[PDB]
């Protein structure tokens, strides 16, 4: 029964969730004054050319675009990672407005919304076991910015109206994630959890500094959604972002100067 209302919102989660009160927990401000360049940090390697997606699912929280992990076709590695992750669903977080919607924030800015491409660590062999290990995941957070259309989104912004609703899945086969990419990779790192329920500290986190852009009607479409399931009362799925969390003991890494 967690979800984003004032009944069951992200400031109720403790209850079932303690973890949420946690020493690693996501997302968190970027204060860019102290986020120390790393020069032992590599650039990031997105080898998303053999990506196999294969359906789009409403899940009453966000709607996941997922992928073929059956096998290393889609990868992040690199930067500040050990060994290879394999790409397996990508999300959004956005707002009922521009002027919220991301999780992250950079010197407290709020986005419009914000991607999130997950991968899990291959040495665990699959994603339930992952999600147990404190370097399970690797998420890689991509800004939005409401300006001009994002050629790339637009696949996914047509398919929505056939998943309104919580527990609809429409075929997205041959979607390349490749289009939801800015130019630059400048990422900032830190370790940090799921930001949903279960809330496990199993993530590293690389965010990028370029946000991409979208218009204004392509983030309009992600409002028109719904959190409820068909012929429940109508609660558009819009403000499906968890807050700033405490920092605590971490240390923000930059890759650029
Ligand atoms: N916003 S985010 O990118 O941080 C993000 C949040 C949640 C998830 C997610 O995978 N969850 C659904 C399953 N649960 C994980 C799970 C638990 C037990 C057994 C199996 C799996 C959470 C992925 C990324
Ligand atoms: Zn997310």
């Amino acid at each position: 029964h967690w979800g984003y209302g004032k009944h069951n919102g992200p400031e109720h989660w403790h209850k079932d969730f303690p973890i949420a009160k946690g020493e690693r927990q996501s997302p968190v401000d970027i204060d860019t004054h102290t986020a120390k360049y790393d020069p032992s940090l590599k650039p990031l390697s997105v080898s998303y050319d053999q990506a196999t997606s294969l359906r789009i699912l409403n899940n009453g929280h966000a709607f996941n675009v997922e992928f073929d992990d059956s096998q290393d076709k889609a990868v992040l590695k690199g930067g500040p990672l050990d060994g290879t992750y394999r790409l397996i669903q990508f999300h959004f977080h956005w707002g009922s407005l521009d002027g919220q919607g991301s999780e992250h924030t950079v010197d407290k800015k709020k986005y419009a919304a914000e991607l999130h491409l997950v991968h899990w660590n291959t040495k665990y062999g699959d994603f339930g076991k992952a999600v147990q290990q404190p370097d399970g995941l690797a998420v890689l957070g991509i800004f939005l910015k409401v300006g001009s259309a994002k050629p790339g989104l637009q696949k996914v912004v047509d398919v929505l109206d056939s998943i309104k609703t919580k527990g609809k899945s429409a075929d997205f086969t041959n979607f390349d994630p490749r289009g939801l990419l800015p130019e630059s990779l400048d990422y900032w790192t830190y370790p940090g959890s799921l930001t949903t329920p279960p809330l496990l500290e199993c993530v590293t986190w690389i965010v990028l500094k370029e946000p991409i852009s979208v218009s204004s009607e392509q983030v309009l479409k992600f409002r028109k959604l719904n959190f409820n399931g068909e012929g429940e009362p109508e609660e558009l799925m819009v403000d499906n972002w968890r807050p700033a969390q405490p920092l605590k003991n971490r240390q923000i890494k930059a890759s650029f100067k």
